[PDB]
């Protein structure tokens, strides 16, 4: 199987980078994973919320409510700073991390000789 | 910074991917993981140990002693098949999750026309 951790981390990346692309709020975030996927991953609200809380302790999300021309209060989500730069560490640490596996594969094969 | 749980995953892909090359054991281990990584990258035996203990626990390696022609014992670690197939699982989620990015890309920019 993925492991629950691994699905967790997935749907953490994935929804940081819908942020990414422009403050929004839970109905917007869910569309767009679900046309971006082709609807092969509908978020529930309460994963959503589940998640956003967590990263909203932590500050790499902060939430302020929308305009209420629509008569009615939206809370919007954006990335922080601190965000920005852990979604930038982790990406740079990740490809570390492929170099780092693509030099075992090459250090196999050239002992191979 | 990098989450401490980010971190374990990095690690663990790694030394997975040690094992995917062949059957290894704690100082073949480490001295490939310091090599593929220039330094970088110097794994603890507590550390790795750890690691592979929770590993085996869920059926993900498994360890075997090796020959005493060398008049010790030494412990060997190889990939099991629910190893290898969680590699698989795991990589082809990753690359699903890519393509998701992509396309959120992609719409963001296709709806700035």
């Amino acid at each position: 199987e993925i492991p629950k951790e691994m699905l967790r981390a997935q749907t953490n990346y994935i929804l940081l980078n819908v942020l990414k692309q422009g403050d929004n709020y839970v109905y917007g975030i869910i569309k767009q994973v679900k046309e971006a996927s082709n609807g092969e991953m509908e978020l529930n609200e309460a994963t959503l919320y589940t998640i956003f809380d967590r990263l909203e302790q932590d500050g790499i999300i902060s939430s302020y409510w929308g305009d209420e021309s629509q008569g009615g209060r939206r809370k919007y989500y954006r990335l922080t700073e601190i965000g920005h730069e852990n979604m930038r560490l982790a990406f740079e640490s990740w490809s570390r991390v492929d170099k780092i596996i693509e030099n075992l594969e090459a250090n196999k094969k050239s002992e191979a000789i």
